[PDB]
């Protein structure tokens, strides 16, 4: 007997029952394989994983954003190439997928799910203040419900300050909004002034204009995203933009265990930004999946083939929890907020991987910084753009 270990974040109940039946109907077809699952909280994952990743702890498997660390943990040798492997999961995975996880011809990882960033609301918060959630198509009617909710005693916004992403979607967004893919494409590149460029500063402008409405709840510099889900599920905030994955959290984070229902939420893509040159379908999100540490076991692919699959992944999009990436799962997204979402994100001709894992930790960390920092009144949006494209170009010179 063998046992395959994968490092997870996952935190919700329904979920993580789906994923033991799952293992347990794997380990009845193979009996000689065992599924060893290893929660980490989110922010202690990222922080510990580089650790754990170069250490005889190392697991067969672990959660992965792709992006700019999994492209140096490959280049760095951290990972193992399934190839030889994976001729089922690129059966029965989205190609897309399959793609997000593959370097120089080596497959180091699977896909498991897709996301989109957009903002959640309360309608009976909204329809409190006067609000039509479906009338927001622009960042300045966005502004103006802002100081509706204001006006009504209303909490606009939660937001987790304390872990920084969840404010870095708001700057990565008016930056998406300002540019259009080819702004971000030209700093990737670093042409031009790059991060340093006017997209990026309009971007700290907007969110600095943004901030100065003081839309977020008192002490939002102290909360995490547990914190920050918890204030939205439990009615005292009317607006939480965040992935999609949120719907279930919301839920489970709410004392009463239910969140914002059905019936008083709604869901909203990020505005357009007048006078910018992205469009309102380009999506904030991710492609996330699991990767192999090096040294990872055949089994590891084994067990990866039937947890991905088509089966397994109906039952995820069923429960409300992911949109999914293997073919033919997508007749498990039977609930509204859901199947709309996955529209978006099929529809989209720009599907941006988060700025924060598109860069890597370092630069990530630093536009995570310079979003609280905007926020905080500690830097300039022209400073908060100059750190990210400085940070960048030594990333691009320190890195094949
Ligand atoms: O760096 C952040 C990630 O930490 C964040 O990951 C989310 C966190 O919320 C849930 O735990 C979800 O399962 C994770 O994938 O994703 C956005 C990125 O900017």
């Amino acid at each position: 007997d063998t046992t395959v270990r994968m490092m997870h974040i996952e935190t919700d109940p329904n979920v993580l029952g789906v994923w033991e039946e799952i293992a347990k109907d794997f380990e009845a077809k193979n009996p000689d394989i065992k599924v060893n699952l290893e929660f980490l909280e989110n922010e202690a994952f990222k922080a510990k994983l580089p650790t754990l990743l170069q250490s005889q702890q190392k697991p067969d498997l672990f959660y992965s954003w792709g992006g700019g660390n999994f492209q140096v943990r490959a280049e760095s040798g951290l990972l193992e190439d399934m190839e030889g492997y994976s001729a089922t999961l690129n059966q029965e995975l989205s190609a897309a997928g399959m793609n997000a996880f593959k370097i120089d011809g080596k497959q180091y990882g699977a896909p498991y799910m897709v996301s989109q960033v957009g903002f959640w609301y309360n309608k009976k918060l909204f329809k409190q203040a006067g609000i039509d959630g479906e009338s927001i198509q622009t960042w300045d009617e966005f502004l103006t419900a802002i100081e509706k909710l204001k006006a009504a005693g209303i909490t606009p916004i939660a937001v987790g300050g304390a872990d920084k992403w969840p404010m870095h979607f708001y700057w990565s967004y008016l930056a998406m909004r300002a540019g259009g893919q080819e702004a971000f494409a030209a700093a990737m590149q670093d042409q031009g002034d790059g991060f340093a460029g006017e997209a990026f500063v309009r971007a700290g402008e907007e969110l600095k204009r943004l901030a100065a409405l003081e839309p977020f709840q008192p002490g939002f510099m102290a909360a995490g995203y547990g914190e920050s889900a918890g204030l939205f599920g439990d009615y005292k905030a009317a607006i939480h933009l965040m992935g999609d994955w949120d719907y279930n959290f919301q839920a489970q984070q709410a004392v009463d265990k239910k969140g914002v229902v059905d019936s008083d939420l709604g869901f909203m893509n990020f505005p357009v930004l007048k006078g910018g040159a992205g469009a309102g379908s380009d999506t904030l999100g991710g492609i996330n999946g699991f990767a192999f540490a090096k040294g990872a076991k055949p089994e590891a692919a084994k067990w990866l083939e039937f947890f991905l699959n088509e089966n397994s992944q109906t039952k995820l999009a069923e429960i409300d929890q992911i949109i999914p990436v293997a073919k033919g799962a997508d007749k498990g997204l039977k609930n509204p907020f859901k199947q709309k979402i996955s529209q978006t994100i099929s529809s989209a001709q720009w599907h941006q991987v988060f700025f924060d894992q598109a860069l890597g930790a370092d630069v990530g960390g630093v536009v995570n910084d310079i979003s609280v920092g905007i926020v905080n009144g500690d830097v300039t949006p022209k400073e908060a753009a100059e750190q990210v494209q400085e940070a960048w170009e030594m990333r691009l010179e320190h890195h094949h």
